[PDB]
């Protein structure tokens, strides 16, 4: 098993080092384009081994030609929705040089589009590419429901589809504390608040920093899906996939259940959500499939 | 933070272990009556601390002073089962155990597991005179983790994503909510027929007796210990956990003083919350049947 | 990944629990003789599954056609001589009926012999085939030290060569706390008695069961071992592989430091004894040769 | 368990997660100076608890008020170092830091983090007035991490297995005890050539600017973190484990009064133990002069 991390900030860097530590990879190449960034973080992150007790080879990189037959890779590069989507194309015509069947999962923003230009790039098969963001709304959505109820955060489910604000579809009907209905323990007044605060989570985080994103969530949140491929684990989550049709969508790329396995997207699927959000979802893939045409 | 496991049987030494790994307790103590077996247990599993980087002091005893001043004490002394069985014994057992370790700890919390569950869990808590909120019992939590890797192994999804709600008892008490039950927040009544729903409801409902048969000479342990450690994980680390354990009701599903397997908030001080969700009559009714069942015997000792 | 443990009873379903919650492997085979127990014990390791947080396919069964393409194959048969090597031959002979090539690591005793019988059995290179023996000595010594000093058990290491009992070879020179030896921290007069205390260490749990032997630390070192190999870790420990020269032995099984890897025994360790210690070592091996004759 | 850490920086906060995710506190405080930036990586960090599946109380604070009580306090407030640099300013920042949280906490078990390590733990120590015990400072560790995970490159053998003794100080400081290094007990000098050990303990010598030529606005934090942490465990969970940590010697060595970075048990009550090794003359020699000259500082200051 070799793993690559495309980017050495704060996600990228946050990510290889959990996925390091976690041991899922043999091999681990952290690459960027900014010479000694990535070879010093790596470095750090591989003299951890000794008191992490994990022996995770993890190497930095400024050449493509060291993530070489790699069987997943991590896309976290990023920088305008023309610029990303190039360094997006590239990095992706770079790997798909060294590599001829790996999985890819994007972490670039807006991701449905940055992942359907990786995918389209590279040339493999819809099941070898994916993005990540639900996992991360649940995430945040799933804590403010903790941190209103004073219960665990293991306990709490949130079944949250699509993308990013506005385009964001969380359903609350598929959200619950050990099964109890969210609907039971919160007022629709606060939940209303609590799933606004979710649509704008990203955005808290950067009016506090000022400089630059988050990562730590966002990090963690990447290597759950990167476990369930590499552990085969069969996980059921929210990842950005292009559909064949299931929500009344094909071809774009959209955020839905689905279940990873070694094989990347071993199924999609369509749960029943009501007109409203079914609306919400058709709208949002129409205006991002519509930018993949420009592209 | 000590913690007193009261039988070095399968299910205590099992449960004594995964703790003394966890590291969540400092002094970790394995009672038994039979001598000889938990000071084996006990070194055996110390012995195990330098492979699997662990300090726990874990001390094997027949000697009830060695568990003096114990903050969490679970109660796992009594008869199994063998293939052909379904308390009058275990009543004595727990009874005689609980107001020994009272003599030695005056304010623990008791996390009973011997069987019958729900009664043996009154049992403890009406001999240590102890507030409702110290005193529970393990069952729920196992029979949602039965559901749930069933659930698992029909869709072939992790049992991570697997949420299974159960209350009431373990056999005809157990009150399995297939409405609370879900694949990554996804009805499974919309993944799986309601025809095979029933059956793998079935197989939870019989769980324990698949494992007796298959075994025996005796029941079902690592589940059971896993199970028992979850709970009392959420009491040493205070992680407000939401889990359906047997506890002591006060009018919620209008069941008053018996105790009944529901959703409970657990923390440092035991039972913070009893949940008391929205059941149809039809489990309700059940939930009340059973409980006057049980409320019955309890009496009756 | 694919995983057997033959033998259902204390050491080997305590193994297979351990192996499936650390998710070494994507299925778990646990076999034995007797009907039903192999059945029940895999089920409840299973259906811990969902709390312990692993999705390992653990399965109980009677038929060898169920351990088909194994990697890795962990032998605890056992109930003299004559009879369990009965035992080991057999259970090796139906693995590779339905395995052409994994490593095998054995756990019965006496260790070194059964080990021979198992590897000369199955046919495959003296790489693939290992016992275990030194990392449980070195662990129940590791611990005495701890209690004796009042320090942590992960900060003690303890080299230790041969077999057990009279067979073992304790390096007290290479034993040292943080670096520290042993010999600069605790009397000789002492360290004699933790020498001694170990040797019989195996009994002193058994004189305490009455019945059965001691399985926690047996297992939990069996898994380091696989471990090792499973995770490619290179680590090197003390357990009996066929020489080829080293110690002035040849062909014989001897518990010696190796480096295992994903190919099994990748070194051998030649380390410097002395006299005394090298002398126990090579009568030790004189004996246990002897008896692989007969065999 | 109530943790502090002063600084949301790249060592304060990589820190500040891994004690979240490791649950070893209940209520844990990254509190900085520079507002905002705590609270944004506190919650950045609790919103991680679903997925990381922990459930630690996270705070983020620009207010001492909120370290309230604190069991232990972790400080790496001050300014890293660019490519070209080798205690003025941090001197300042470290006692101004202490006597602030000695108003809020007055027992706590401070672990000073901040550069130059040796004499920012005096200056803490000094500042706070609690006995030598509950003061100490990180850098041993990282120090033997480093020239394991080198060893371990060289001879490909598992980190876990590399034993390496360090002691003194970063630097020429820094006394390597090639004596005191194994491989699984073996002694490295059986393994690898003498000449080849000088390099490795060349580079473990400049490691930390072998990094800072790399980052170039900066330097490590993920083993820094990861060491300062493998101590507080040792602390909360009382695992009385033995590392090279930067404290107050009493004779030991030849040394007294100063700060310097020896072998030492450490749990629940700080420094429970100093251990004095065998060394040769000319490593008592280096450890002495290093000793003098720290001595010479903090004096100074
Ligand atoms: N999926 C989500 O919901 C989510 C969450 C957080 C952040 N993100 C996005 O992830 C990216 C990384 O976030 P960050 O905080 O780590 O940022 P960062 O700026 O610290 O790190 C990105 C690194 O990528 C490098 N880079 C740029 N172009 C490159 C190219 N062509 N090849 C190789 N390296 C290149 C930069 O030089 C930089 O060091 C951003 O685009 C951000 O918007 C997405
Ligand atoms: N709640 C659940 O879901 C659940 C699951 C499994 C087992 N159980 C119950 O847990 C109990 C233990 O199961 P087990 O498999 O560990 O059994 P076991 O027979 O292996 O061990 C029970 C141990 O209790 C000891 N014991 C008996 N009387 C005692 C007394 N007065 N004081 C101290 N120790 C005493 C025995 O000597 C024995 O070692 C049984 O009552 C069983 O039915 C409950
Ligand atoms: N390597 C060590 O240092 C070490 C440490 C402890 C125990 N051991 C040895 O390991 C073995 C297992 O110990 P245990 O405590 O688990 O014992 P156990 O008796 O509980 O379990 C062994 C199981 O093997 C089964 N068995 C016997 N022959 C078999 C065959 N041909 N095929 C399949 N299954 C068979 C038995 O029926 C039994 O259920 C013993 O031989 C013991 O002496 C070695
Ligand atoms: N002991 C070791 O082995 C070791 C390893 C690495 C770094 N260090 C040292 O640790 C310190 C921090 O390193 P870093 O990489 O985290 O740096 P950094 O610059 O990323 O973070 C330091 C943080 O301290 C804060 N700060 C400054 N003055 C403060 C004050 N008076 N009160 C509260 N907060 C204040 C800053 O605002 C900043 O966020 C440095 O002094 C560095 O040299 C020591």
């Amino acid at each position: 098993m070799k793993i690559t991390v495309i980017g050495a900030g704060n996600v990228g860097a946050t990510t290889a080092f959990r996925l390091a530590e976690k041991q899922l990879a043999r091999e681990l190449v952290l690459l960027d384009v900014v010479e000694g960034i990535p070879q010093g973080k790596a470095l750090d992150m591989y003299e951890s081994g000794p008191v992490g007790l994990f022996d995770t080879k993890v190497t930095g990189s400024n050449d493509y030609a060291d993530t070489a037959n790699s069987d997943i890779v991590v896309i976290t590069a990023g920088l305008l929705l023309s610029m990303n989507a190039g360094i997006v194309r590239e990095v992706t015509g770079r790997i798909m040089e060294h590599s001829k069947n790996p999985i890819i999962v994007v972490v670039s923003n807006p991701l449905d589009i940055m992942t359907h230009v990786a995918w389209q790039k590279s040339g493999l098969p819809k099941e070898r590419v994916i993005g990540m963001a639900g996992v991360l709304d649940s995430a945040r959505f799933r804590s403010f429901i903790a941190m209103e109820l004073g219960v665990s955060m293991q306990d709490v489910t949130a079944c949250v589809l699509g993308g990013h604000g506005d385009a964001m579809v969380p359903v609350v009907k598929y959200t619950t504390v050990a099964g109890i209905p969210v609907a039971d323990l919160i007022s629709a007044e606060r939940i209303a608040e609590l799933v606004e605060r979710t649509r704008t989570g990203g955005a808290e985080i950067v009016n506090h920093l000022k400089q630059g994103s988050a990562f730590y969530s966002p990090a963690t949140s990447v290597v759950e899906m990167v476990e369930s491929i590499v552990l085969d684990r069969k996980r059921v989550l929210t990842c950005a996939v292009s559909l064949d049709g299931q929500y009344g969508i094909d071809g774009t790329f959209v955020g839905v259940p689905v279940k990873l396995g070694k094989n990347g997207v071993e199924h999609i699927y369509e749960i029943k959500l009501d007109q409203s959000d079914l609306d919400l979802l058709q709208k949002s893939a129409k205006i991002v499939d519509e930018n993949c045409k420009m592209l």
